């Protein structure tokens, strides 16, 4: 009989963790416990702040809600106007000196007309090639080139995505992508060469502040957070989990959306060990720099790096989302360096305004990373794809490191998935999330949160797990039938 | 305040309602009631019996599960191995004097040589179109000789379609038969024409359970058993008389007043139209097509002749029968009629004449069920089609001439197939949405109208889901997305879930 | 009878001169060739106005696709200064713009709006052509095969419609070759993209054209070189009688010409009319023909530059009657009067008077203009010169202001035999009986196949006629114009082995 | 002032010469001479005789004519009806134990079950890519395969052209097999599999070498040099000077070369044409004879094809069965040399007949070479084994030759190889035609041969196309009538 005993154990108190809390304190049926060896909850989304006052998100925002459900949540976690600001869901990609908007084939007509030729034809081949196709592409490459042509392949999607994954388009699955046929929309591209829908993100505390309100709501008791939350051992036959300071938990069911291939290694369970090392993920650089002066002459999105002239894949001007994502304008910061590398003249702290730039940069076992220099790096990296100029004064610097950045959906990932989950599915174990389950194209912040209630669900009402084999279901529907009250809680108030 | 007061109320229970039922009854949270004006639970799905004793389903679409939540149900129901008889899925396109094993195209090699030629040439032809598709098919018809060929479907599919819906294949739409891209298996068709072989799609995997006494119908009272009595109301106290949408009031014949917060109403959605006095439903309702159907019964003594066999259903495309569809019920279940030394006189002989005697001999005894459709675009004599069906049976050499008939049987149901026309869906999410909004679940083979969700284990779950949706915020799959759920094992949903488990 | 000879030719156009032309080389068989005209050349002669501009019967220029044609033509037209060379360049007004040929290589000069129509159309064309299984059936199917809807609606179909005067529905499309029917939608996005225009001509694509008595000139020239006294052309040489049976001619002053062969350049249905045979007379009667009016416009000035060295336009657009024009004062400066020249303004181009009804000085320029004409197709006879002369304002080939000097205006009633459907069928009828009396009846209108009747093909099929009269040659031109069109005809040539082994 | 001067000189006086020397005494212009080394016109379409009595022709027989002309001087040669014999044009492939009419693909009906199967299966599996097919196929291989699929090339035109070319199909071109598309006939074939489901005239004395003594009879004996006296040794291309070994200088204005070209290239002494010519590949083929004693086994007039390797040849024919005069009467006595098995006769004696007559074809080359030792013996041993023979049959006469120049090889080298020596030539007004004059194949048989010869001379004259040589698919696919034995020319000449 051990220290603590629960129906259902939630390991890690990131969206999916959280989602799985908040239906289990929905439901109010079952036992359950929620640990993590952070005392802030959020996992991989939440935010940091550097001395200077600069905040950062580690693990991005959702720039689109595929659930009633998640946006409940929200709501129920930030429920004033003014908690969020709204805005325009956009997105550039910087190739050859341009900011080509979002979608880039639909706007090559920003390109030299030398290139815009090679993309059409490109294209035309692919267009001729998708009449008469009879298979499925099997590969990433393959779905690219089937859908954009070789031109338009080279200058964006193949180059940004080995950026990005660090693994060649050649050695990764594309069913992750989607069920839309991979053929181009061939008049949609020439008719805009010849011629030439919102989100909303959190007022205070950038996108982990949503994680620390959505866990406000939780009953205190049922968390338990910080070192003395650290899980330890993982007994999947004696359903006892161990901690840290020695407390045991029993469980009859355990949610784990802690990477897989450390609770393999928590199991000591030596068949799982080797099953889960065969998964491939890539580790994620993290950089910030707060910069003094207004904004360059934009608008509240993601920039992507196709070219080889900057270490990062993706950019954001993470100022323009909030402005208490930086310090106000009368705070004095002295210069810590200029763009170009030099020191600055005065040691004076100076007044802002200030803004501030986001960058990732992928690193994995076929693509290392110099962490001592990768900062300055992408610093020069901003100054060649003229985000900063090189005398701009940088006031903060940032980087953190994330071992377990991205799940890379490689050719190989799910014939050792169905290998690792139903096995764990065998011990009651639902292992789940962004490295719970391993799956990227369910691995942002929308999908992740209902990973956990999906879960919940599943162990208690029978559900279906919809998102997390049915991805391409999901995203292809409004998910308006689960909500944070359903019939079950309005019947039982009478 | 009205007489009754319950969270969910059911009307109606036949597969649909009792499935909302044993959904309610599990979860055990919200209160409820399921009522009927039927004192037999079952709906549609009884079972008949002749005075002379012979059982009758109202059709020959035997039972395939897609749930193992409807296994469930009915392994709780009847859960002795006696209570079930299993047989394999055996079934033949009667054409040209020959039982073609099903599937037809895979068969072909009984047909005369000249018409195998036609029929892989049109194979050939659509093998070739398909290679270059970029389409869709817009009607049952397209998707037919999309996947047939023009010699395969006018043999079949086409002749017999139109005998089954009583609308032609061209006005029919094609989404309701699922995903499945509309091309031939060619290699599969010329293979078997080749080696001259015939083969049928069953075999000791592929079978199917049929309840050992009393028919279908015996499967719903079971399950209709399982649930606390005094939460139904079935019979004429139960006939459901008004549905007050806006004041939520369901009112019966008797005058009992059932007030509900949410509604499943499992009766014909055109009916539900009436009872709420909603003239703009009623117009809407009366856009849906429907056809009607016709069951015959026929028991015939004698031990079952060889050229019957172990068969199952049969299918008729052709012209000299006017049944569809004709089942061995006798075959099923050595209950489904009666035993060999229960005596009984000839009634008349497959001829029409008279019998020689008209005392009463021992069997043994079998027995055929036959369905005919009905419809505006195809009219039926109610007074004749026994007879004809009787003749039907000869021309056919289902029976012989000198068949002796102990017993028959003839019920006509108004509402038999809601019919996949072009135009179902455009009236349906008129119809759907509007009654949603009055926070009602119209569900079932006529509550929601939708043939591919309308036999027993889809429409049974059709009200699981419809609770679990009401209760739990399920999606409800089956409603809307049948392709879904037919093409994988549904395993989650279960008549124990966690919720009952850590509850005890 | 009066005369006899083992080979006789009626007509003495280039078909007939052909013929004559390969008789007098291989010099073996007596021959005759007659013809009811003075003027060798038939309609491929020249008019010239009583103001001194001339004018040819056509606007396809010369494209040789024989060494043979090349032989004839040189030894007629022998010194460098009897011929001028130009570039093959043709536009298509569409639109308020003069559009270089191939008009689908260029539609970036229309509106953008409808360059999108365009490129839609063609890539349904692209991706249907790629699953393409059957050939087109008529002239529409290949045009939009070729095109898509867009860009056949802009010049092809509206235009042959001018051209033909019949729909494109009601034509075969065998005659434009065996080229497979689908687009090159690259080349036309490609332009499209870059904002490109390119026509198909350049310092090789060129045609030669006679300095002098324009294109009628080379006939006469031609025609010179054969043995007078085997000719006999005027009054003299009209044939009114063809005795298929007795194989005898008979003239209009009453001679009788017995031959052992006859090679028929007449009218296919004016011959079965006068050999009396009203089987034939039946059978010609279903050909179809569009009749041509060709109108001639001289006018003051230098070469304006808006014309600049254009040759030959094409017109779909229905705001002048004329389905092509002809800058025909650059093909050759003696095609009109020279500088010093006084002629009166006869009107200006808006149909006013001159202020001045003196004589003046040029440079004079000249444009030629073709009307087609059919039962389906009227033409006013009596104002298509006014209107033809409107449209030159409507199509800003002339201003208001521009003063005309003279004028032509000539109806030819067998114009174009017409690609119809209904063409081989009936073809396929005449030709063998004809051929089983040993007629050989060749030509644009003996043997009535219009992609065989400019001036080059129709030469050759009177050479390959007594080819395989005398020979045994095949008549590759008459019946396989796709294999002679996409060869070098290099092997027959104006001397053979035969006339140097024998001197 | 050579010896002797022609306007044209033809060097050769088989079928392509003989052309070129019947249209040149037609024409009756230009002076002109035929030389041959052989005393006996004819070349390879010769026929010899055993010292037994038994027929043999070397290049078998023409089974259909394409040109009026052809004909025309066939029935000049041999004008009486009793001239000839008319067979039925058919032949059969010999797959399994059955003689399968042809064409093959028809008639697949005779094989087991099973293998049609995997024909059918095959041909649909062609019959699918023919209708998305937008390239024409660049090898004989692939053109087969697209023609008949996978199954039915195994079974016979894949080994069946192996044992004919001497090299595989994957190494030679496709265009001289026509321009009809290259797809199947899925409902032929599958129909008659379903059901279960046109002359000759051969010479009556003489073999097919009769033809050709025949039609050589015509020519003015003055005007033409057989034998010894007329083997050519120089070619002397400049000063237009031919040769010979008797030392008879022979000085030509045009000149007709029907030899091989890689022998003309040696006799001009031109070491650039010598190159070019040994890149062209060529098979050379053994013809047996063998005479046996007895009637007919149960029979049609024509060829056999064996694609299986039971046995040595490629086509064999029952050449007894196209005239009586082709082996001796019955009352003729012969001992038995051997029977079939192999073994000595019982009877050294000299019995009667009848007879009947047998025709094997081998190829060699380099890639697929041959004892010459064992190969009459290995060809009786495949006789047996095609059960054409008995064990038992009485041999009573055997014929091996081996022709060195047997077969042109249309490889996918020849045409490029082809278009550098016929131009280098054709600029020293030599036309050089023939099978191996011009090394084509597709027009190497008799018809289109002897036209070589008189379009080339038709060419030399007449200025007339030589289509044959150029266009073979053209004169292939109509009614070649036009050109006549009696031409429009003599006609007005009288
Ligand atoms: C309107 C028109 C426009 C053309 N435009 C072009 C062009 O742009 N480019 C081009 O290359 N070609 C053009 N041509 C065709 C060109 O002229 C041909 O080379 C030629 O006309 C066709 O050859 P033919 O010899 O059959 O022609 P024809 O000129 O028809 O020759 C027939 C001759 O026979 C004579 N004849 C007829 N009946 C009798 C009789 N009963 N007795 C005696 N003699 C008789 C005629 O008078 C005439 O001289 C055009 C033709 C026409 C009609």
């Amino acid at each position: 009989h051990p220290d603590i005993s629960v129906d259902v154990l939630v390991i890690g108190a990131g969206p999916t963790g959280l989602g799985a809390a908040k239906r289990l304190n929905q439901i109010d049926g079952p036992s359950w416990m929620i640990v993590d060896s952070n005392e802030t909850p959020g996992g991989l989304a939440s935010t940091d702040v550097t001395p200077e006052g600069f905040l950062y998100d580690v693990g991005g925002h959702v720039i689109f809600s595929h659930y009633k459900y998640f946006d409940d949540c929200l709501d129920e976690a930030l429920p004033k106007e003014d908690d969020w600001y709204t805005h325009q869901r956009i997105s550039y990609v910087r190739c050859q000196g341009q900011w080509v908007p979002y979608p880039f084939q639909n706007n090559i007509s920003m390109l030299p007309k030398e290139e815009q030729v090679k993309c059409i034809d490109g294209m035309i081949d692919a267009a001729l090639e998708a009449r008469v196709a009879n298979t499925k592409p099997k590969t990433f490459d393959e779905w690219i080139v089937r859908m954009m042509g070789t031109g338009i392949a080279d200058l964006f999607m193949r180059p940004y995505n080995f950026k990005v994954w660090a693994v060649p388009t050649t050695k990764m699955q594309c069913a992750w992508l989607g069920e839309r046929v991979a053929a181009p929309n061939l008049k949609a591209v020439t008719t805009n060469v010849i011629l030439g829908a919102t989100f909303r993100f959190p007022a205070r505390g950038g996108t982990g502040g949503i994680w620390i309100a959505v866990a406000n709501t939780l009953p205190k008791e049922k968390t338990r957070f910080g070192e003395k939350g650290k899980v330890t051992k993982v007994n999947a036959n004696n359903k006892t989990v161990t901690l840290q300071d020695g407390t045991t938990i029993g469980y009859k069911k355990l949610v784990s959306t802690m990477a897989v291939d450390f609770l393999a290694e928590a199991m000591n369970d030596q068949e799982l060990v080797g099953l889960t090392k065969q998964l491939f993920y890539s580790s994620t650089h993290v950089i910030g720099v707060g910069v003094r002066g207004s904004r360059p002459e934009g608008d509240k999105c993601w920039l992507y790096f196709p070219e080889d002239n900057c270490p990062f894949y993706r950019a954001t001007i993470f100022s323009n989302y909030s402005p208490y994502n930086q310090p106000e304008a009368s705070a004095a910061l002295p210069t810590m360096q200029l763009a170009d590398g030099s020191r600055p003249q005065s040691t004076e702290a100076k007044e802002g305004p200030y803004w501030s730039i986001m960058l990732e940069v992928s690193e994995s076992s076929m693509k290392p990373v110099n962490q001592e220099t990768i900062l300055a790096d992408c610093i020069q990296g901003l100054v060649n794809t003229e985000m900063l100029k090189p005398t701009d004064e940088i006031v903060s610097t940032y980087h953190r490191r994330f071992d377990h950045g991205y799940p890379t959906p490689t050719l190989e990932r799910e014939g050792t998935l169905t290998q690792i989950l139903p096995k764990l599915q065998d011990k009651d174990i639902w292992s789940r999330g962004r490295f719970g389950s391993w799956r990227y194209e369910v691995g942002n912040q929308d999908h992740s949160f209902m990973l956990g209630v999906e879960a919940v669900d599943n162990i208690v009402n029978g559900a279906v797990e919809l998102t997390l084999n049915y991805p391409d279901f999901v995203n292809g529907r409004q998910n308006t039938e689960r909500r944070l009250v359903d019939g079950a809680q309005v019947f039982a108030k009478s």
